[PDB]
């Protein structure tokens, strides 16, 4: 009756990854949320295995490098990720899946090295308004949120300036194993980038002509033909549109109604093959309180389907009797 | 020029099936509304038939049994409600649909009831984001709005308690009249009822994966294939996205928009099959103040829909022209 | 890699077109935006041509006239932008579209006559909830707003009171050459007009039924079969549902999502022939500060879109390199 019956949980409250302060309460606010009751609810047994501690260095030891902003920080922390994840995929080597909650988008370099080191025929479905795939020198702002896969794709390689704290920051994806969904503000630079070297990714013009389901479907086509491969599902939910999720640091009008969110993360959950999901780019010091509440709402809605939960019911493990408390029945009485 | 050239409009404020203050508003919030000058204005003659007072004892004349909250209440309410629109329905034997503003949604088992004496061939499209037909040992809440088709449908005796007052609650329905459009929070046991006895229904995973036309076609396949029967619409204004209809008492995200909502009941006056449409669970004490309005606009936009409003246009009863008052016009003076 | 390398901008701050104050502030809303910005960096040269000065007569100068308000302001304000829109589009005689921000929809008339003298064979494409061509002895209101199609087309004129003021709007439109879509809130009279004319148009309705993608092809298909036709795209605001543009005077639940606006833009963008675009009834003094957020963000992507504007993406006009910095990058220093 269920295709995962277990699932671990793991909180990365990153918060260097770009400007505003409050993605480090993105993890507490699934917690907070009715999120784990309900996935009891469903039969799942999900395990807390807390949260990872980022590093988080001061000004002086880490300055600026090629733009980037706490870069060091960003590749301690990556490789601390990293270490973590993979020695939880191994224990789980029905598979179980591993649930992440951020923390900003600049940890999936380090989520996806660590389950890749796990699993590395594995490809990665990126829900996201943004391509997150900026190289270093071509960045406007040196956040790090908008980075995080440039260092893992083997082919962008000469495009990546050299830096040996970097080096442990192994490329681990080819260019045709990622495929995007939901994209409406790309930068020219990744634009580019992922055109020459043919990423497949469906933005929101071609969710609009070719309607969510033909737009799940070819995803999974271009990235998993077969269902051959572990999937690791990295969800950015400023994929969705703000008027459903407004707390996130860049919004970005016109995105995925949460319908249509629910429909990946249902399709990705029922191929059997989800072994990660990660929710980026929560943010609870944004937007007023009925926002946050909105957005937390949006959140569980996404990673209860992620678990396998069913918009159209689930059956219950036992079937109650009115005989068996020795209850008289209206059927029983006109008897 | 009008399907429909009459109507009744009734309010029922029941507020006893849920703990939430404030259902007992939703019929003034119709009435303060521009909803009845607006169906004048389309040509249709609505008579307003005042409203029901729902039986409302005290807690020592009606403690819990099997759980349920006001249960007394309940049935001495749905006895009242049924004889009133009995009555209404019986006096109108182009026919003349009855329009009934709640009010919780415990007032459909009287509703239904008394619609069917006058119509014992009915049958229900039930509009919702939940099931309503959980029996009375299943339920987790006691909380009668949760419940009002269990009593209703035949198949479903053997799992109703006998209680010496529910007894002129006779059950009308077979589980083969009754279709659903719009779950996404159905509890197991009604799952479980639901599947085992083959009730047709479209939850919202079907209507994105559907699309709303062909939901609505199969949804009346199923239950009045040559349009042959009386139509009983119950709209719970739940079933209609958070965002468009806040002002309600138990909200899950994900739902119809309001676009979507208008189409159902479109159709469903088009059929020239619409006997009674009711509409549930409007809570003017829920929300901010613009909650309230976009909930109120919501309800109005949807009930103007079953009566007949068309989108597209009206034509005026009589065309004017600038000759008759001795005007002279721009194609006049050129000549 | 631009259809459209230059564009031309134009304020008209109209508000004698209906009673709220505040639609002669939309130009400023733009312009107080980042869409400049955001033009430019598409590599669009955007030229300002500063705001057309409307004519605001007193209430002695202006009394009502056939119901009408204001319809010697809105006649010699409408001669006024009609001479700087001719102008403007003659001196443009790849082409320079010219992008217009109203003011309320009373504009209209003006722009579309200037345009006209320029470019005598145009098409229309009218986006709004409502028809906005009410004769003047038909309009309840006597708001000019919702008149200004009327005294344009020529099958219409034995129906517009002669006014010796009005002599110089020449009608320039034959029913044939003006389509709508978004239509959610037509007149009686309005709707007897469209249909015995036989102006095309979309409604909301035909956007559920058809969707979008299919509404976008038969208007172009209905008005602009080869493509031979200069476009004139007049988008009110509320076109949109109040859920994306709240801050306008007249707005009408069920509209269109901003995805299903921006499909509309781009596809008229596409063709090559979009001559004038002009957005109307923005409303900065309705609503709250974040209301007025939401349309100006609204705003700006629809305006974007119509200017060529890609969600997909745009190639840099300079691909950066790292060697050229004198930069080693990761895959060199790996060789
Ligand atoms: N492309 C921008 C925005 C990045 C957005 C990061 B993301 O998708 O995690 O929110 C940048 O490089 O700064
Ligand atoms: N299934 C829940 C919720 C019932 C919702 C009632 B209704 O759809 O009228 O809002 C219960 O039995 O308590
Ligand atoms: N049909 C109404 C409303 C007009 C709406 C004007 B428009 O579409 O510019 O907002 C009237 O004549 O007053
Ligand atoms: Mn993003
Ligand atoms: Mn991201
Ligand atoms: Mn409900
Ligand atoms: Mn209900
Ligand atoms: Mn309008
Ligand atoms: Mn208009």
């Amino acid at each position: 009756k269920l295709l995962y019956t277990s699932a671990n949980f793991l909180g990365i409250p990153t918060n260097r990854g770009q400007p505003k302060i409050g993605t480090y309460q993105g993890p507490e606010l699934i917690r907070k949320s009715n999120f784990f009751q309900l996935v009891a609810e469903d039969g799942i047994q999900l395990t807390d295995c807390g949260d990872i501690i980022p590093v988080e260095l001061n000004e002086a030891e880490d300055p600026q490098r090629f733009g980037m902003k706490w870069s060091r920080s960003f590749s301690l922390t990556t490789l601390r990720i990293a270490e973590r994840v993979e020695e939880l995929m191994k224990q789980s080597n029905k598979s179980t899946p591993l649930v992440i909650v951020g923390g900003d988008h600049s940890m999936a370099t380090g989520t996806i090295l660590g389950h890749a080191e796990a699993k590395p025929d594995l490809c990665v479905l990126w829900i996201d308004a943004h391509g997150d795939i900026n190289t270093p020198l071509n960045s406007a702002s040196g956040n790090m949120h908008g980075m995080p896969l440039s260092f893992l794709v083997k082919e962008l390689q000469d495009q990546i300036p050299w830096l040996d704290d970097f080096e442990g920051i192994k490329p681990c994806l080819n260019a045709s194993n990622i495929a995007y969904i939901g994209l409406r503000d790309l930068d020219a630079h990744e634009t580019h980038d992922i055109r020459k070297h043919g990423i497949a990714y469906f933005t929101m013009l071609d969710v609009d002509r070719m309607g969510i389901e033909a737009v799940i479907k070819e995803a999974l086509l271009a990235v998993n033909p077969r269902l051959e491969k572990a999937i690791h599902l990295s969800f950015d939910i400023d994929a969705l549109d703000p008027l459903v999720a407004p707390s996130t640091g860049t919004a970005v009008p016109g995105g995925l109604t949460l319908r249509e969110g629910l429909r990946i993360c249902e399709e990705v959950s029922a191929t059997g093959k989800l072994s990660v999901v990660e929710l980026a780019e929560l943010n609870p010091l944004l937007g007023s309180q009925e926002d946050v509440l909105k957005t937390q709402s949006s959140a569980v809605h996404i990673l209860r389907a992620c678990l396998g939960h069913c918009r159209s019911g689930h059956l219950p493990f036992k079937v109650r009797n009115l005989t068996d408390q020795g209850i008289m029945s209206r059927a029983a009485h006109m008897q």
